[PDB]
């Protein structure tokens, strides 16, 4: 019936506190222990650092 969104994906790197456009930037780049997804966070993110939310699975961390 209706296609799923889920089953398809982007390569739309945005900042994990906000979303500035750092899309293939110098960002913050690490993998997550959870998933292992390429999650890319911004210099401003580096005081966010304390507390962290991957975007990717959800998974709240700090």
């Amino acid at each position: 019936g209706a296609m799923g969104s889920e089953s398809e994906q982007r390569h739309a790197h945005q900042c994990v506190s906000c979303g500035i456009n750092i899309a293939g930037m110098s960002a913050a780049t690490f993998k997550c222990p959870d998933c292992g997804q390429e999650i890319s966070r911004c210099s401003k993110c580096r005081k966010q650092s304390n507390l962290y939310e991957c975007p990717d699975c959800g998974f709240m961390g700090p």
